[PDB]
């Protein structure tokens, strides 16, 4: 039902929605965001928001995010 959407659920639902198994990555969100779901992703600012959901989520042992080269979002308790 309505409930005020946030960046994490963006990350949340972005895994839910990504349908990958062997892990996302920041764009893999993001495009989940922007195409997935609407322009809050086919933005420009908002990217920063997702970022703070991550390490957000992430840090709070909800989401998995590497760094290497890059990072991969994977949704999974720490």
């Amino acid at each position: 039902e309505a409930s005020s959407k946030s960046y994490r659920e963006l990350i949340i639902e972005g895994l839910t929605a990504l349908k990958e198994r062997k892990g996302s990555s920041r764009p893999a969100l993001k495009k989940f965001i922007k195409e997935n779901y609407p322009i809050v992703g086919s933005a420009s600012n908002f990217d920063l928001y997702f970022n703070n959901a991550i390490k957000k989520g992430v840090e709070a042992g909800d989401f998995e995010q590497p760094k290497g080269p890059a990072g991969a979002v994977k949704l999974a308790k720490k």
